[PDB]
């Protein structure tokens, strides 16, 4: 039977180590780092989401707001309100929580956020660099999904990965991270890579994650992963997070078979989710540092 | 038995929409277009495929000069030089041919191109915007690797691509274009990539390959690509130029012709198809489309 890891309890001692690094530079006398999320719309799932990002900035002693705006708000009156948090020196990490409605542009959006405070990574400058292996400030989902893989000691150099997914914000980030050189700025996972998408027959994904050590899933489709497509002993990490039915929550992942098969295995919820928010909190230090 | 893909007789159409493209620009008023290639010191390969670039500018109605430096040049004097032609009113298109010498940082040398005349696609903000699937300049070898597929008819969306080699200008390129989705503002071939490199064990590239509708070598290594890789009928596209004793790809190109559908020749395969869409940048350019 596998092991499951416990996203939670990765993300809570995470949050302890940023929780030191914050007292820590502010006992050196900086300013207590603030982080500003923008919320548009009405989005439950978004709200919950936000709601455990403000949550862990209370508990490593970072200041953060929630400013709420409705969906009938224009993009130009959202770029304002970018603009004056960009120039609001008490504000370090800025964030729009997404998806946005459909006549906001979110590359324009995620451009506009000053860089130096893209606690997301989403600006073109950044994920250029981390494209290019350059140091960067990296998307907090794929980083979570790398810090899952590397605290818990499974191994990625020379092995089979597939991730199930490739939106430019989770599927992408991953399998640029898990391909790429380890002796690079940002080093990377010197993996062999299998990206798929909504346009791989089901039958050939499973002649991939067969030969997977670890499957990474965020499509956002419940049982897409079941455990005859996985190879025995294979590390399953399941990004995605889906309401099915009175209403639940799973992952990509049919947790109960691929746990019999798999050597370790992510749950939904407690998973890879808290790990996003525990990661954001770090990129936030980060941001208020000054290091890239 | 394997069709051989003439890579010099797809450059050649792709060149002539050029020139046809660039006669419109010129005789609807406008300026001809005008590329500018440094190259540093005397790799012999280097400038063979800068004489390529240029030879075929020449032919399509683009202005061109090589701007050519000694090894010994500082990367300061390169960023001078660099700064200089990104003020040239006349130059539309400015590229510094890889690769440089070991004591100048490459990376910092492509960045210095302004974007808007970045006909390599390989200033950082053009990077992201491509791995975004955004309107960018294409790398020229990765989007020569298209066109060969592209122009072939041989179908990407739901098939199984291997590509062997993860360099940030070939290797990475044509895996973001491959794997991407068809409906985005740059389209991608929605097709199911594998990306191997030198940490990849050949027992686990083989079982990647036999699984492969196209097999796309980048790797720089003779005789990687061999028959029993290779499903029956896949397409194999040799993005390699190895010199070895002669000049081959990366395929054992009369073996891989017996198991392969289509294949491609080193020479005369990928490599006038990177000097063909090199051209289409620099009409891109000129229009000042992005
Ligand atoms: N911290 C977290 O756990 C966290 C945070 C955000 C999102 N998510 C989840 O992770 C995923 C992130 O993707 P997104 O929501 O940004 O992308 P999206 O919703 O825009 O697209 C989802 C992706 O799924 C792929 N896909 C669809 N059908 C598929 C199939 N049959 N096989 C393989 N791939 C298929 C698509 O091609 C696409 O790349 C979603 O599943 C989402 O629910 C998780
Ligand atoms: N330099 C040119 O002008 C030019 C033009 C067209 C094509 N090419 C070819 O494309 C290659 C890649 O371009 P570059 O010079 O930017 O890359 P590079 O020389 O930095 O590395 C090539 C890649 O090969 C991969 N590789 C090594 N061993 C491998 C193995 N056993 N299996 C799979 N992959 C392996 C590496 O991991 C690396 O990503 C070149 O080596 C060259 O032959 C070069
Ligand atoms: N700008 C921007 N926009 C984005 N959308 C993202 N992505 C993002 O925020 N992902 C995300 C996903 C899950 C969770 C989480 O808390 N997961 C809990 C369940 C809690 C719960 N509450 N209700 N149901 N589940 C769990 O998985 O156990 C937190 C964050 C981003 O990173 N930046
Ligand atoms: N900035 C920058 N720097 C770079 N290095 C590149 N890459 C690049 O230019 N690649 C490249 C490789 C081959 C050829 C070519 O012409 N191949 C012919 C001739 C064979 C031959 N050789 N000698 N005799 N015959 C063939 O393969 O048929 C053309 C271009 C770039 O794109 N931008």
């Amino acid at each position: 039977e596998a092991v499951v890891i416990s996203g939670r309890k990765l993300a809570q001692q995470i949050k302890q180590e940023v929780r030191q690094e914050v007292e820590e530079w502010v006992a050196s006398g900086n300013k207590r780092p603030h982080l500003s999320v923008i919320l548009v719309g009405e989005n439950p799932a978004s709200h919950s989401y936000v709601l455990n990002k403000t949550r862990a900035a209370a508990v490593v002693g970072i200041n953060s707001e929630t400013i709420m705006k409705p969906a009938s708000i224009s993009e130009e009156e959202l770029l304002n309100l970018i603009n004056k948090l960009n120039n609001d020196d008490n504000v370090d990490g800025l964030l729009v929580q997404l998806p946005l409605p459909e006549h906001i542009d979110e590359r324009r959006i995620c451009n506009a956020v000053s860089p130096d405070k893209d606690v997301d990574g989403f600006h073109v400058i950044n994920v250029g660099r981390m494209c290019l292996d350059q140091y960067s400030m990296l998307p907090a989902t794929p980083w979570g999904v790398w810090e899952i893989i590397k605290r818990t000691g499974i191994p990625t150099l020379g092995k089979n990965v597939v991730v199930a997914g490739r939106s430019k914000n989770v599927g992408m980030p991953i399998a640029m991270l898990l391909h790429t050189d380890g002796a690079h700025e940002r080093p990377g996972g010197d993996a062999t890579v299998t990206i798929s998408h909504r346009y791989t027959p089901k039958e050939q994904l499973k002649k991939h994650t067969i030969l997977a050590d670890i499957v990474i899933s965020a499509a956002g489709i419940p049982n897409l992963i079941t455990a005859d497509m996985i190879k025995e002993g294979a590390a399953v990490i399941d990004v995605g997070i889906n309401r099915v039915h009175k209403p639940k929550l799973v992952g990509d992942v049919d947790f109960e078979g691929v746990r019999q098969k798999a050597g370790y295995i992510t749950p939904v919820p407690g998973g890879v989710g808290p790990m996003t928010v525990a990661m954001l909190m770090k990129n936030t230090i980060i941001a208020a540092k000054k290091v890239l």
